[PDB]
């Protein structure tokens, strides 16, 4: 179909040649029959072309400086899908180019075309699709070749027409999608200087397009490079002659007179070439210069310099901040929000953080700007869908109450302060796809910054949490760990500034961001960090003591207490004094409970067994308040199950107690009342985490606990083998074997450390001989073995909590503060009254201060790091360019003088 | 190159070959068992120097293969060389004890989609444990992963040791019968796939201490096994029934391997 | 722990994937039986390592003293030719 269609419209010697496409073209071939055949056969239209002149140099230097730029050229290609037009040759630069492509498509996306002359390459066998391998040596490394079907071949190029002919005939042509202005760039790259080189840029002049040149390296380049550098013809010719002795040596005479034409043609038009020096500059010079050199051309145009919007889109595109800034932005000229609104939209897209900053600072009111249909088109379109598959894994394995609201936010927008928040939608939507840059813009933005930071921070972490990719995990963590530190620097410094301000600010509930305050959010991340520092710690002393003042011997308090049991009321209305009266009541509870149990537990109750049904009845009533609060909450804390066990373990001593039926059920009833009372009497030590020093102490035995669960495995194992062990070896037979077992299972699970085994040894003539082995591994072998393991892990346990004192402590510590906040501050016997009272009863400056705060953060460390180090090299830098003008402006008035 | 310590020379060649990352790893072994020499002190403190180098090109290396992709990273990681040694990348490492080189999250990950299999990670284990039991095709990729594998394998080791127990305990009279067999059978089962596993690694069988554990444990069976057989006496009885407890003891504790999967 | 867990996950890729005490049935049914891209890819992220240590360890640091010595030598450079058209002017 498409190969006969070439062949007749040729009217063959053509073959897709595969050791990609090879073709043979005459030099009167109409130039759109080339680029219809290629958009509507082969390729998609390209929105960017560029040209590398070839045959220059037989042989080429791989040298970094030149290999680099080349690579780095070849991936913006990629990344842009743009065509790339070589000479073809097997050997030099193409062969180069050949292999880059290849590895990048092994790394399809981008398209090489080479041009060959069909009389100058070697033998093609005519055709189908015949295969080459081996005066001219072509590449096929190139997806698809053109030769020219010159009439006699010939070692001089005899295909630069048709080369020159597709160039203007493609510029020729309107592309919508392209960010320019409805054309197709065309930029030259002559980095390999030549005769031929030299013949192909003039001609480009005529051709109106841009070329780029190399400094520093090639045969040629260097001296059109040293050129730019009124019109002299000697000065023009003499740089020339020197640079290259063996070239002009070679060449007649006839034809230095023509190179120095050509010359001056290059100095007749500046505007057209641009020059990249490598020998400066890091990795951006690639992408700027190609960039720059289009950035003049589409000034050129009287058209194109009349709208702004072409070149601010063209730049956009490119991603040059400094020439948009200064040349752009710097006009004055009025700029209208929808102009903004525009350009914002599309930057946002293309994760352009530079230039949003930009737009903002030259003003785009952001809360105009996000719509609820911008917004739900963002989330809709653009959302990434491994991050969705993200949020629905962690959605459905490690839910929490922000994941469930941002979740629902995300889902509301998919499908469809004053309530909108459109700048947290826009976060949020920035945070979640790990835009590290553009979120970092974003936050300064918002109201209330600190607490979007936590939010953002606890978010990141659950999303972390997942495991369906490594790669992301790892950015949102580091990104979690940054706005972590951020929100924590932030409110030190609003502290230090003010103090009640601060305050205000930590508990301001917000407008239903995630529905609680930074406080919370802090707490449910488990940022040790930020509650461990003073402000904090200073608001929660505070609150604990309330209208007592601090730096009050906490003796003189306790005395005060007792020895006077208004202005009373302040000192019975603070939380502190509130909690020593509730450990008073739980002692003397405690102590009643203990007389009960132990004298009178006869069979009728009386009172003083009748009063302890009372005071349980009331912590019941207090329990069930608490349950009913906090709905999973509740079983949250293991407080909070040790409670209901305790309950659930005094049930069933009543009804044992009551039925009465033998004095078996009676004693059976004191017994489960001894028990009942062992799980009640150790929830006293939950009120040790008011004092400094015995804080950590609970918790340290709470991590040696684990410990030890976890060393019940092993011990278990032990248990078992040894168990089964003794009970074969040691006695023939018995009651089944719970009867063997325990008839000594008393021993290895207690004697062993409490006691030396001695009968053991006399208990127990192959046997004799066996006997010994068995117990000697039995015992002093594993047994003392697991027990000094299970210490050995205690000493670490404890030496890891008590290293890191007072940080533990004070997180602790918030829990406490927080749990009598809710109460309703009344002794514990006597707020039964209270809750049937409650039964009976049933039936913006801030976050002004807030931005300044933040304004004056943001200062100290955008500045402090940047302006510090960079001061000396600018001072220098200045000082040369200053002195430099001065001498060229001395040299101008002496060459003025004379 | 790298056998007589040219350090610049040895890096100039290691960028023009392919497979770079395993001709790291394989320099770095090589390199420390040269050091491990002490004919001449000089040379194995270079060689040291080299290995350490080495060691830590090729896991910077791989971290950065595997952030650009995962697929290919992990494709890379088990591809069998053309005889560069013998062996791919990971066999190397490990054989080299680079604890940092498997510490790197890639090779975790992919350790954890082998040992998981078809079944997808962030899955609550406790889920999957109790879908063993209350559902004991889809069905055949739940059966294939090694994570099931391993939790049937727990499961039939501990039914074993407990009948091991019972007939110990309260069947062993003269007549061995159906229970005392039974565990015959049941031995002999693990006797083949250790008869397997020595004949797979001829020399790498007794590397593992383990493998030295159960040998000794296959030997003591058999003569208690014997011991009982004969009943000259009811001296050789007993005798035996002490053998087949001593056996016992070290058959429970190869239990304590299996916990290698907790962290 | 993760080193440890490598030998562990080894050991059960040998193996026929079938549970243990139903694993003879298989080793008897096996007894009776008996009787260059990825390679691309990595020299390509072998080179941007290479670029990443080579121009970061060489540059960032030497580029400070490069721009002063270019900045010094052709300000000297010009100096001269400045010093050669004044002598040819008188
Ligand atoms: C055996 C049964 C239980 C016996 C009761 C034993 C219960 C019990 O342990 O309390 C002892 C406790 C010890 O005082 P403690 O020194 O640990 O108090 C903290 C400690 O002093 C810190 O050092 C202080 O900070 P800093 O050093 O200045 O930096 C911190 O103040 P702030 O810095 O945060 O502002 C203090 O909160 O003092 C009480 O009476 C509390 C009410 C107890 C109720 C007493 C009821 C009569
Ligand atoms: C007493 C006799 C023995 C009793 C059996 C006791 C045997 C036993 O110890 O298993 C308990 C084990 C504990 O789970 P465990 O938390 O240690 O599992 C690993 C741990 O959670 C790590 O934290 C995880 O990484 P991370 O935290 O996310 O970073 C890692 O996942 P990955 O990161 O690598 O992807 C997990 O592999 O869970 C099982 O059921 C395993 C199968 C057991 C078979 C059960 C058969 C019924
Ligand atoms: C019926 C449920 C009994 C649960 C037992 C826990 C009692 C806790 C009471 P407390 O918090 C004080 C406020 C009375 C104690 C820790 C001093
Ligand atoms: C006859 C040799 C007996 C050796 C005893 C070792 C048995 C190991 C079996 P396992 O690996 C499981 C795959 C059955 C055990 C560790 C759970
Ligand atoms: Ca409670
Ligand atoms: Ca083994």
């Amino acid at each position: 179909d498409l190969v006969n269609f070439i062949q007749a419209n040729f009217k063959d010697a053509f073959g897709d040649i595969q050791f990609g496409k090879y073709l043979r073209l005459s030099c009167d071939t109409d130039s759109e029959t080339l680029y219809e055949l290629l958009t509507q056969h082969w390729h998609l239209k390209t929105p960017n072309l560029v040209i590398s002149v070839t045959g220059g140099a037989k042989n080429f230097a791989l040298k970094p400086r030149m290999r680099k730029i080349f690579s780095r050229l070849i991936y913006i290609a990629q990344s842009k899908g743009a065509w790339i037009l070589t000479g073809g040759t097997h050997y030099g630069l193409m062969k180069y180019i050949g292999e880059v492509v290849r590895d990048n498509t092994i790394s399809e996306n981008i398209v090489a075309i080479g041009i060959a002359a069909w009389g100058m390459v070697s033998n093609r066998d005519t055709l189908f699709s015949a295969q080459y391998i081996m005066l001219y040596i072509l590449d096929n490394n190139h997806t698809h070749l053109l030769l020219v079907d010159n009439g006699c071949h010939g070692h001089p190029t005899v295909e630069a027409k048709l080369r020159n002919q597709l160039e203007k005939y493609i510029s020729e042509r309107t592309s919508q999608d392209s960010n320019y202005g409805g054309k197709i760039p065309i930029v030259c790259f002559a980095q390999g200087g030549g005769r031929e080189t030299l013949k192909a840029i003039n001609t480009s002049v005529k051709s109106k397009i841009p070329c780029v040149v190399v400094e520093g390296s090639g045969q040629i380049a260097d001296v059109i490079a040293s050129l730019v550098e009124v019109l002299t013809s000697s000065m023009v010719k003499e740089k020339l002659v020197r640079f290259l002795p063996r070239t002009v040596s070679r060449l007649p005479e006839e034809e230095i007179e023509s190179w120095i034409k050509w010359l001056k043609e290059i100095l007749e038009s500046s505007h057209l070439l641009t020059v990249i020096k490598m020998e400066e500059a890091g990795d951006e010079i690639v992408s700027n210069a190609i960039s720059y050199a289009l950035y003049k051309a589409f000034s050129t145009n009287e058209q194109d310099k009349d709208n702004w919007n072409g070149q601010l889109k063209l730049l956009l595109e490119w991603n040059q901040l400094d020439l948009a800034s200064d040349e752009i932005f710097t006009n004055d000229r009025r700029w209208e929000s929808a102009d903004l609104q525009e350009v914002m939209f599309t930057a946002l897209i293309k994760d352009r953080p530079k230039f949003v900053r930009l737009f903002l600072e030259n003003g785009l009111n952001l809360q105009k700007f996000l719509t609820n249909e911008v917004l739900t088109e963002l989330f809709s379109t653009h959302f990434s869908t491994l991050v969705y598959r993200n949020l629905q894994i962690a959605k459905n394995s490690y839910n929490d109450a922000l994941l469930t609201f941002v979740w629902k936010l995300v889902a509301n927008f998919r499908r469809s302060l004053t309530t909108r928040h459109p700048l947290q939608a826009l976060f949020i939507w920035a945070i979640l796809q790990n835009k590290k840059e553009l979120s970092k813009v974003i936050w300064e933005q918002t109201k209330g910054c600190t607490l979007a930071a936590l939010g953002a921070s606890k978010l990141l972490k659950t999303l972390a949490k997942v495991k369906n990719d490594i790669n992301a995990a790892g950015e949102s963590e580091e990104l979690a760990n940054e706005y972590e530190t951020r929100a924590v620097e932030l409110f030190t410094e609003c502290y230090s500034n003010d103090e009640d301000l601060a305050e205000q600010l930590l508990v301001y509930s917000c407008e239903a961001w995630g529905g609680s305050n930074c406080l919370e959010l802090a707490v449910e991340a488990t940022d040790q960090h930020f509650i461990a520092q003073p402000g904090v710690q200073n608001f929660l002393s505070k609150q604990w003591y309330g209208e007592i003042s601090r730096d009050t011997k906490n003796w003189k308090i306790i005395l005060c207490l007792f020895i006077i049991p208004w202005y009373y009321v302040a000192f019975f209305t603070s939380p502190f004094v509130v909690f020593s009266w509730n450990v008073v009541f739980y002692i003397a509870f405690l102590l009643l409970f203990a007389y009960v149990l132990l004298m009178d537990f006869h069979s009728v109750p009386h009172t003083p067994e009748l009063i302890l049904y009372a005071l349980v009845f009331v912590l019941f009533c207090d329990e069930v308040r608490q349950w009913y609060m906090n709905g999973v909450n509740y079983f949250t804390d293991l407080w909070n199950v040790m409670d209901t066990l305790g309950l659930f373990y005094f049930i069933a001593g009543i009804v044992f107690r009551l039925h009465s039926s033998n004095k078996s059920s009676l004693y059976s009833g004191r017994v489960i009342f001894c028990l009942d009372y062992i799980i009640f009497t150790l929830r006293l030590i939950h009120i040790f985490t008011v004092s400094r020093n015995l804080g950590p102490k609970i918790i340290m035995l709470q991590r040696m606990l684990i410990d030890v669960f976890f060393f019940l495995f092993l011990f278990a194992v032990w248990m078992v083998a040894f168990g089964v062990a003794r009970q074969g070896i040691l006695r023939q037979n018995e009651q089944r074997w719970r009867w063997i077992f325990r008839s000594v299972i008393y021993e290895p699970y207690l004697a062993m450390f409490g006691q030396v085994p001695s009968d053991v040894d006399s208990t127990t003539r192959f046997p004799e001989w066996i006997t010994i082995p068995l117990v000697c591994i039995y015992m002093l072998s594993t047994n003392i073995l697991l027990v000094n393991l299970l210490v050995a892990m205690f000493g670490y346990t404890v030496g890891i909590v008590q290293e890191n004192n007072d940080q533990v402590w004070k997180f602790q510590r918030y829990f406490l503060v927080q749990e009598y906040c809710n109460r309703l501050n009344i002794p514990f016997p006597f707020v039964v009254f209270a809750y049937f009272y409650m039964v009976v009863k049933k039936c913006n400056e801030t976050l002004a201060w807030e931005g300044v705060m933040k304004e004056n953060y943001l200062v100290k460390i955008n500045t402090k790091a940047n302006d510090n180090s960079e001061e000396m090299r600018h001072r220098f830098r200045q000082l040369d360019s200053k002195l430099n003008d001065l001498k060229s402006l001395l040299k101008e008035i002496a060459n003025n003088i004379k």
